[PDB]
């Protein structure tokens, strides 16, 4: 808890949100995806101390960050997320210069800020990110695919709300290594009350922009992913061995992006734990030339 | 299927056990664990054809072997696969000059088979194999230690007989690679329909010696790791990189173990579909040294 004493809380559309933030200079900020935290950057960012104002936000709903009040099925989609974090980011004075470092539904937070922000950004870290939207199931990691479309029916609130298999299944099949019982723990601890609590980790996989659905975050990702493939802002790729998301021809299209950098590191999805020290000397030395 | 199509079956106790055969000589016996099949070994037996008798079964309730009657609680217990299995290498006449080529609970029978046959055995190669019994629950991958926990209480029969959760979360999360959905159906096949078809998943996580329990499974594989650790009996270890069930001190134990040839090929825990090619090429390098 020594890193999660570290934490400050803001007051954001009257919701207590938590974030690490160490340092001055221009922000470097740090979004974590489902179902994770602040807490999965935690071995990053001391790669990047006095390089800049360092900010990993809890999402809502998620880390040491408020739940939301009448939590429900509509509760804590991608449009309220933004609301929460773009809100907690204008707070926080984040509106120029900024180099994002991003994951999973941190990446399409991340992105997507980027995309309307466009004039306010240094440079792009993205990781196990998205990318693209899938106009079929066929695209999607055999991995997880029978889970998620599971998740995309009724029996997801048995799953996650009852059950946690977000969390108990998804994230341990996704790391090459064994976390520690602490570190399990601390995933676990947003999310340890059965019920409402666990919210977060159902919308998150029912958020996912498959065969149109959702309307709203299928057009902001197809916006944003063309941008990137003409935009001249820098854009560091972390690349894993053998990654779960970003595989195949994902990983082409990527690479067809402008002013790209790539680095590989040993990682299936949740890459942090298992390559935090790569990850974080190859954001070091990308942002050190920007 | 033309996998499917090359198996044979011989009655045992009144029940059918499917299994591959292919080529003469001493035998050579793959043994495939949970939720598996002989169809795990499949890129691995040709690296051995011609080499002598290559013998791949389907536990009892497995792959293409039949199903028990009046299926519950008490069924598929390793004892009960003991009694299915060593008869059918009795009436295939598995009795002198074999090698053993072992996994998971594949491993466990194939140990206590030699254990209990020791002048029968040339050879045994082993990977992510059952090689001790364990004082507590703190010394279990975190990777599935609350599932194997949630699976040995009560909760086990919603899990598996009813959601198939050692198959559908268990599998995908210990391969390296994406698995083809072709290949995902043969392993859900045997498995398809919910009820106590999918005992067999259920019944072997709680046979693992953890803490004493069960008593029979304890002794029996306590028993053989004492053997295992004093017999001149060649060894293969396929360790693997980065493992799940033999990692750490573990790993030292098993080095410890005479006339122990050792090899690492990339993998979690069904590492035969990661590195098939290295570990039938280690197998063959070594079976010809024997
Ligand atoms: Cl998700
Ligand atoms: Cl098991």
């Amino acid at each position: 808890t020594s890193f999660r004493d570290k934490k400050k809380f803001a007051t954001v559309h009257g919701k207590q949100m938590a974030y690490i933030e160490e340092g001055t200079g221009d922000p470097i900020v740090f979004l974590h995806g489902n179902p994770m935290s602040s807490y999965l950057w935690r071995n990053i960012m001391p790669h990047l101390a006095g390089k800049g104002r360092l900010i990993a936000p809890d999402l809502i709903g998620m880390g040491d960050s408020d739940k939301l009040d009448n939590s429900g099925p509509d509760s804590y989609t991608f449009a309220e997320h933004c609301t929460y974090l773009f809100a907690l980011l204008e707070q926080l004075g984040v509106t120029e210069n900024v180099t994002l470092v991003i994951h999973d539904w941190g990446s399409g937070l991340g992105f997507h800020w980027a995309h309307t922000h466009s004039d306010a950004v240094k440079g792009i870290a993205f990781m196990e990110a998205i990318v693209e939207t899938r106009e079929s199931w066929d695209a999607f990691p055999e991995r997880a695919r029978e889970m998620f479309q599971a998740l995309r029916s009724p029996a997801g609130e048995e799953m996650v709300l009852e059950k946690n298999l977000f969390v108990e299944a998804l994230v341990p099949g996704s790391i090459l290594r064994d976390l520690t019982e602490e570190e399990m723990n601390e995933y676990r601890r947003p999310f340890a009350n059965a019920g409402e609590d666990r919210r977060p980790t159902l919308t998150f996989p029912r958020q996912v922009p498959i065969e149109g659905q959702p309307k709203d975050v299928t057009e902001l990702v197809d916006a944003y992913v063309d941008w990137l493939g003409q935009t001249s802002i820098p854009k560091l790729f972390i690349n894993a061995d053998p990654g779960v998301l970003i595989t195949g021809e994902v990983r082409d299209r990527v690479r067809s992006w402008p002013n790209l950098t790539e680095v590989t590191v040993a990682g299936l999805h949740f890459i942090q734990e298992d390559s935090p020290d790569e990850i974080g000397a190859a954001v070091r030395d990308w942002h050190a030339s920007l």
